[PDB]
């Protein structure tokens, strides 16, 4: 064989990757987490999972195409989650996404149904790894992994507010004309309509945007900043009664977490965690709040100091999603 | 104002951007495009053009969305030609694409009449701009653009074989279980089914496989490796029938000619050029051979040393390309 | 000859060239750190010290395949740093073993007299990002010398004093620099400023928590971290004899913002007359948008009356020695 | 504490590295290694080891102030090979360097009787780790840690001509106008006076440089293009007499090593292995041959395809370094 007259081989290696990714669900969300974990050299291997054999081998096919203009020496794909084995990160997509109009929350049965299925399977083959929840309801459906897992909380994690934060930081930026690297605010609680702006913390170089603007973020608000909050939630609807969905900000939102994990920055995030114990939550609520995030996961959590009307839109977004959790057949 | 409270102006604001990229077209070839070039760090601005309003502003509102994981601080779009002005480059994508069972070459008289409208209204904002052309079929739209936009032939380039080598590279690497970039294989002419795969020129560490084995790239080859030159041409097809069309390979290997052009690296790329003068061509042929492109396109291109068979199916590429291109009217 | 035979010739100036003076440590770190981080299509270097400089040249030419900047260039002749974008001045006499940076002052403002208009005369739209020391002094001298407007002439400044102070934050509470936010203002020296009033973590005021952070009656003297600031280029010169990484790190961070017109926020040093309470050309650290046309923009800080008195100090401090120096 | 006031501990330490790099030696060219890999963000962790305590903490302090510019959030240092414990990849930079006039092969004696010190210790700490010889003379070296460490031969590298085969193809590029990426050669044997260009092999898209000039690399070439091999041969020394050390090529040729290891990538490289069983080498020699380089080290040797002339002229480098292995004392 030509192989064989070219190359000698020295020995049978054990082949097991030491930074393997997996991409659970194909979809648009799914393939733009793909994309850009591939573009920001974070996996030796990576791993793509779904139900529709023809669209994972036709996505798998055209990853594999670019490995030259890559440094992921191995793409694979299978409906079998044994393709999954060994993975450091395996990151839930996958589910029933929101139509034009429609909740995020409107997808919970069907979501926490497929996660019956889902979390056994990862957890079969990499008993080991850091669980990244992306699916929708995520605040509800991370506590869904969490309980089907049976893994310490440090593993589970949602992408929450990350992007909501994102957002907010893009659209102060260009209100400022400042980078948004160095627009600094944070959006905390459910990863939708309840979500809550942190204006005390709203900040460019530690000046408090509210210490110059006392009325920052309220109706009273001159300049009506709100408006930029309202602009956070309403992005995805927004984004889908355009495009039909949102892929591109959630998938750089997610390479963001993934790289955070694999490279134990131990960077803050707002991502979704069990908060009982915070702010007077006595249950086993998820939602966003700033999380020191690294190779074990979400190892500890920022306390920030809310105003009381900021405290009770938080334990508001709480209220909401303990609602449906609390009620959870699985 | 809040911002004139935070913030003294020194400067007035008179932005002119240095190294802007624009994409024509927000298909997913196009949007693939997009993400590839954002990632890459390649612009300071990128420019989106479409004609479907929703489409185009939802597109462009998911990448803005996903600024604060980038390094370009300005994302635009319009259906208006004004949103590409002072481009160093600009990359067509849009058009007609081919369909299950259709060749490129069937999107021709569509696409020409596009190109009417789009190449003059580049040209009219990006006087300095190289064009990447990536609509299909690429060899004639690039000789098309080139005839239409005024611009000297270094300055329209095809995107060409570059994703035909690339596929090549990544098929040699699994055979071999070496890296695509350690696997050298040329695969040149037209970007369809009529493309020579040079087999002379096939090699690892200088070694040339055809010199192992002298029946490789035959019929007669007991390892089949012709079947990886099939599988070269029909990889668009395979993967359109399983996934509805192509995306990511070809946005990573445009992204890849982005940076050498932006970066003025002068590295070699099986590109789409007029190669009038050559192996006894004597048609205004545009088709791919191994260029070196930089900051001006395509200065220079390489003479490869092909077999007798090799260079009658090059000829024969040229002759199918003439045929489809000698009878246009624009 | 084999390259005719080889490739068909068809089509027989650099468009993001930067320029580093001085081929000491700093300046070799400038450059090693922007060619890692692809900002330039074109680098040039320039010294005196004709084989140093060729050498230095040389090592980096052979490093090439594992870059993407295909021209590297030197010379002693100013004419190699035609059309740079970007001139980063690191050169002459470095900060030495228990002394002053401020001590290096007027043989740099000589060594200026003859840089500056050299850089001007072959570059006279480039942004001019001043590294040596003592930058602040040296920033307003290459503004005097080579009448560029204000916008293009920087000063690295305090982009490494509040790396540093992020990094040491960083160390003590167990969270990456990056999610460590606080600024440290004024000279680049032993004036420097700390703006506890801004130090936080996830938008959560430090001075929230503990509203002595900084002052001596601090139980967990955070004063020292600003005191390791201070101090941590007199503690590297004395183990090893210069510093040069850290600073190679902060210039290609600004070089970044510049070539990439990222408009992000740097404590850098630029004309503070009429700003934050100071008459004189003084120029200092305070944060400055930073992007393709230099600083555009200058954060107004909201700095506590101890604050804002320590920088006034700072000012003073370096308007005493600018004022009985001669150029 | 305000660290407690501030966050909320959740977990439990167990902080094991998972992608760890050591560098042993702080002189120029350990710094340019440790500078180069970790702006190629290759590690999670990175100790450096020296004998000089004043200058080691000192560049390890440079080195961690400038943390926020990078994404290895651990710099550590100590004369105690404890630092290094679970390394994936140990550097070994440390010895005396040869003088202006003097041959690699004269650093052997010193060299050896230093690596009898830090061999034993660097293997005693980390069980997976692959051994980088950057030490001069490097075959003779790598042959020196294989004895010393008792590890396989896949796991001990000398980075060998790796650099010389770079300085080849920059100078290639130089001549032909084409970027190093694309010009293709092989320097292959001693990384030192014995090296032995592979004009057979040297190739631009595939073109052999040698079919197009039959005289190429002899005395006979009337571009006398062994002047570029003397060149190589000639570099180090070259640089060494004008700025007293090299550092720089030979720090980004090491990272470039580092990188293929710790991404697993498989890409083929001209490196120190044991040659035994090829060009008819009886003797356990070690010297540049292209490797195939990943997570296990050497896995896999491209036999190259040499001319006799190539053949006899490795043959006799194998035969110069197996004369210096004779005079080892262990
Ligand atoms: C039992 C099941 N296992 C899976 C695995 C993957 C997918 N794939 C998607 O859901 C992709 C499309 N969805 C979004 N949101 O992108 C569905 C199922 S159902
Ligand atoms: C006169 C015209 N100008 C344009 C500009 C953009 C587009 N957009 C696409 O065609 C994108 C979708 N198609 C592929 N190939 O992705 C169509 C036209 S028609
Ligand atoms: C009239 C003059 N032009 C120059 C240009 C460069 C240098 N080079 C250095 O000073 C490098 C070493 N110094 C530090 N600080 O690294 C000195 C002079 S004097
Ligand atoms: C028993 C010994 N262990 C060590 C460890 C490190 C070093 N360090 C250097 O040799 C640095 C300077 N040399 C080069 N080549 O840069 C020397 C020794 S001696
Ligand atoms: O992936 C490939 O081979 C090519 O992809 C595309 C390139 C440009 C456009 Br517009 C559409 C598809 C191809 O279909 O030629
Ligand atoms: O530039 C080069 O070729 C090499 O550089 C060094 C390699 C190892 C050490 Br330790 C010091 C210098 C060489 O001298 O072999």
């Amino acid at each position: 064989a030509l192989k064989d007259q070219l190359i000698v081989n020295l020995l049978k290696e054990e082949q097991v990757p030491q930074n393997k990714i997996t991409v659970v669900g194909v979809g648009a969300v799914g393939m733009a987490c793909a994309i850009s974990i591939l573009m920001k050299d974070l996996a030796d291997e990576l791993a793509l999972v779904d139900v529709i054999e023809d669209k994972l081998k036709g996505e798998m096919m055209d990853l594999q195409h670019g490995s030259l203009f890559l440094k992921t020496p191995k793409i694979v794909s299978s409906k079998d989650y044994s393709v999954t084995a060994n993975s450091k990160l395996v990151i839930i997509t996958a589910g029933a996404r929101q139509q034009e109009g429609e909740s995020r929350l409107n997808l919970v049965q069907r979501n926490v149904n497929i996660f019956k299925f889902i979390i056994p399977n990862v957890v079969k083959y990499s008993p080991q790894c850091k669980l990244l929840i992306v699916s929708n309801p995520v605040d509800i459906l991370t506590y869904v992994a969490w309980k089907i897992s049976g893994f310490p909380k440090n593993r589970v994690i949602g992408s929450g507010c990350n992007l909501d934060s994102a957002r907010f930081r893009y659209l102060m930026g260009e209100r400022l004309g400042v980078h948004p690297l160095s627009c600094h605010g944070w959006v905390l609680g459910e990863h939708g309509d309840s979500s809550v702006p942190v204006w005390s913390g709203v900040n460019v170089a530690g000046v408090s945007l509210k210490s110059l603007n006392p009325q920052l973020g309220t109706d009273a608000d001159k300049e009506q900043w709100k408006d930029v909050h309202k602009q956070v939630v309403d992005s995805a609807y927004e984004v889908i009664k355009l495009k039909g969905y949102t892929s591109w900000a959630i998938g750089l939102s997610v390479a963001d977490l993934a790289e955070s994990i694999m490279k134990n920055l131990r960077r803050v995030h707002p991502i979704s965690t069990m908060i009982k114990g915070l702010y007077g939550i006595k249950e086993d609520v998820f939602l966003s709040v700033p999380c020191i995030l690294g190779q074990n996961g979400i190892s500890d959590v920022v306390k920030v100091t809310l105003t009381p009307d900021e405290e009770a839109r938080l334990k508001k977004s709480a209220d909401t999603l303990w609602g449906i959790q609390k009620e959870l057949q699985f």
